[PDB]
């Protein structure tokens, strides 16, 4: 069985998928975030973080406040169930979680807190 995915964000500011599945029968799922481009990572960084929809837009908000500094995410954001750190292109993160802190029964969401990005790069991940 599949238990990680492989994700791109590229510098046209895109995810390369806008929907994520987490067999349930996995312990633990890895995002791989890899970032092809040639811009820094203060003009177009990309992270992977997850929380729930309704949280979403407050941990976005909230990043974008925490500023570049912190990597656009507030610390320790109890609303924040994984995070990648924010990747410059040429890099890539990984991020692994267990599969027991997803919620049968709660709706998810993956976004990017760059500024602005989550307009455009955001998706859904749900428990197969
Ligand atoms: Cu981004």
């Amino acid at each position: 069985a599949q238990c990680s995915v492989d994700i791109q964000g590229n510098d046209q500011m895109q995810f390369n998928t806008n929907a994520i599945t987490v067999d349930k029968s996995c312990k633990q799922f890895t995002v791989n975030l890899s970032h092809p481009g040639n811009l820094p990572k203060n003009v177009m960084g990309h992270n992977w973080v997850l929380s729930t929809a309704a949280d979403m837009q407050g941990v976005v908000t909230d990043g974008m406040a925490s500023g570049l500094d912190k990597d656009y995410l507030k610390p320790d954001d109890s609303r924040v169930i994984a995070q990648t750190k924010l990747i410059g292109s040429g890099e890539k993160d990984s991020v692994t979680f267990d599969v027991s802190k997803l919620k049968e029964g709660e709706q998810y969401h993956f976004f990017c807190t760059f500024p602005g990005h989550s307009a455009l790069m955001k998706g859904t991940l749900t428990l197969k």
